[PDB]
């Protein structure tokens, strides 16, 4: 037999601005694609995926998706899970249904009391960067509802180099965006607080 793994994935956030394209391009990036995918987010109405830290949604072209909380110091770490079996298993045991039986993940939303919590459109140029070794990833995201973020992308094989490879994405990041003390926020965590705010606040009060 064999055991295969993913490479990781490090990303920093930031605030574009009008200028950001133009940096790009005189970096010498190039422009890889542009798309636009509906992403679609649920939960239970006590927000028990989300308040622990658990993120699920189908993408357009896609599939589904889970985020799991995972065990760098500063910084967030995340285990992403695209098998429906194992999504299924992880949503089972937290949401427990003992007796519901496994099948696609779309029929066990009911089951699971799960529902829509958010749905938007998201159009997205990738654009990919060469300094001096491996392509660093920028992606710029336009959401329908009137948000805009860009994310700096490194993939990196082992847990050691995820420190550095955040520090140089940090700084590339800074030179993109608009001056800022924190990393700019998710499309959906905007999407709850402008149109969610009840949500909004019980995320916020479960962090402090
Ligand atoms: C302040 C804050 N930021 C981030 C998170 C974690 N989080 C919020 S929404 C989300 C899912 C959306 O992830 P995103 O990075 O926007 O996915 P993308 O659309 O870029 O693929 C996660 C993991 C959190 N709990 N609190
Ligand atoms: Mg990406
Ligand atoms: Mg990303």
């Amino acid at each position: 037999g064999a055991m295969t793994q993913g490479l990781i994935e490090v990303e920093r956030k930031f605030a574009p601005g009008p200028d950001t394209e133009e940096r790009l391009q005189e970096l010498g990036a190039t422009l890889e694609h542009r798309v636009t995918f509906r992403d679609t987010y649920y939960d239970t109405s006590e927000l028990s995926l989300m308040l622990s830290d658990h993120w699920l949604r189908q993408r357009e072209g896609s599939g589904w998706e889970l985020k799991c909380p995972g065990v760098s110091g500063p910084h967030n770490e995340y285990v992403e899970v695209t098998s429906e079996a194992a999504i299924v298993a992880q949503l089972f045991e937290l949401l427990g249904s003992g007796e519901q039986k496994p099948a696609g993940v779309a029929a066990v939303l009911g089951s699971l009391k799960l529902q829509e919590v958010a749905s938007f459109i998201t159009t997205r140029s990738s654009w990919k960067l060469a300094l001096s070794e491996p392509q660093l990833t920028i992606d710029l995201d336009s959401a329908d509802f009137g948000y805009a973020v860009g994310e700096v992308e490194a993939m990196v094989h082992e847990k050691a180099e995820v420190p550095a490879a955040l520090e140089k994405i940090i700084t590339v990041s800074s030179m993109l965006g608009v001056p800022a003390q924190e990393e700019a926020p998710a499309k959906l965590m905007v999407y709850l607080q402008r149109f969610r705010p009840l949500d909004y606040q019980r995320l916020l009060e479960a962090a402090s």
